[PDB]
């Protein structure tokens, strides 16, 4: 990469398939919040905050646990 920064933000977001995926996602409490903050959030998979704009893992630990197209 480019710079050090290391953080990045998913082409997909609160629609991405696969579960484990180590890129940033929006808050799992609301998939209309799209991700404007390029920081690691507190309680990631489980911020209940529908009104968070951070980076998570992916919605789909929550959401589909079994990934398609990807698989
Ligand atoms: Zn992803
Ligand atoms: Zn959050």
């Amino acid at each position: 990469g480019s710079v050090q920064t290391g953080i990045v933000l998913c082409k997909f977001g609160a629609l991405c398939s696969n579960p484990s995926c180590p890129f940033g996602h929006p808050t799992p409490a609301n998939e209309d919040a799209k991700v404007i903050d390029l920081m690691w959030c507190d309680k990631n998979l489980t911020c209940d905050n529908p009104e968070c704009r951070k980076a998570h893992s992916s919605l789909s630990k929550i959401k589909e646990v079994k990934p398609i197209s990807q698989k």
